Order: C-alpha cells, then sequence, then structure tokens
C-alpha cells in the first residue's frame, strides 16, 4: 500500500528533521457514496502522537534497539522479529504509535552513527511491516479515520 509507505516517509522525515538531520546526504464536498483516508490529517496526528510518546517514555526501545543492533548487514527478518515484540500483547493504536516512534529512533541514531544508508532500509521495512502485519487490523479497527478521532 502506497499510503502507509507515504505515512512512513512523512513520519521519519519529520523525526529526522526535528533532530537537525535529513533524509539524504544532500536533501537540505464529497458526496455520500465514497471512501478514503485522508492523509494530511493522519500525518499531523501521527506526528503529535509520536512527539507525546517520546516525551512520556524517555526509556523505551533501548532494550529493543540493543536487540536489533542494526548495521549495514541487517536484513528485514531481524527488524520484523524485534518489532513483533512491540506487538507481543496484540495490536492497538498506542502500539502502532510506538512502532513509528521506534523506526524514527533507529533512523536518527543511524544518522548519528554515520549509517545514513539505513534510513531508506528502515522506511522500506516499516512499510512492509505495516502492510503485512498491521494493515488487516487497521482496516478492521476503523481504519486511519479512527486514529485521527483518538489522537487528532
Amino acid at each position: 500500500s502506497q499510503s502507509n509507505r507515504e505515512l512512513v516517509v512523512d513520519f521519519l522525515s519529520y523525526k529526522l528533521s526535528q533532530k537537525g538531520y535529513s533524509w539524504s546526504q544532500f536533501s537540505d464536498s464529497s458526496l455520500d457514496a465514497r471512501e478514503v483516508i485522508p492523509m494530511a490529517a493522519v500525518k499531523q496526528a501521527l506526528r503529535e502522537a509520536g512527539d507525546e510518546f517520546e516525551l512520556r517514555y524517555r526509556r523505551a526501545f533501548s532494550d529493543l534497539t540493543s536487540q536489533l543492533h542494526i548495521t549495514p548487514g541487517t536484513a528485514y527478518q531481524s527488524f520484523e522479529q524485534v518489532v513483533n515484540e512491540l506487538f507481543r500483547d496484540g495490536v492497538n493504536w498506542g502500539a502502532i504509535v510506538a512502532f513509528f516512534s521506534f523506526g524514527g529512533a533507529l533512523c536518527v541514531e543511524s544518522v548519528d552513527k554515520e549509517m545514513q544508508v539505513l534510513v531508506s532500509r528502515i522506511a522500506s521495512w516499516m512499510a512492509t511491516y505495516l502492510n503485512d502485519h498491521l494493515e488487516p487490523w487497521i482496516q478492521e479497527n476503523g481504519g486511519w479515520d479512527t486514529f485521527v478521532d483518538l489522537y487528532g
């Protein structure tokens, strides 16, 4: 799905930017029958929610990130295995915000450590994770319109 990919990139570029980094080494009415997301509102809400999450949990992921110990060698399987652990008690919208914040944080840390190559990898992994693992839940749970109504 192109729009979970779009939410991944928006969220990660906002996190990178907020810490003073960048994506790339030179990147500096409807009608009554219908049905879509709609994006700019999901992206804003995910942003604010990711920021609240980071403000509340100074701690999280240090266990998780040391478990991935991500390098230019890491494959998708290993990321998928660590993220499965954020979802160990099941999925809900809080666990989804923690998943995005985790990806934000591996990104920032990778830039920090000189492994900018990992940014697009993580983004690509997240989009795959979301589409394989989380999408069937999201669609059943009110879709993204519902996440907005809780974290908008």
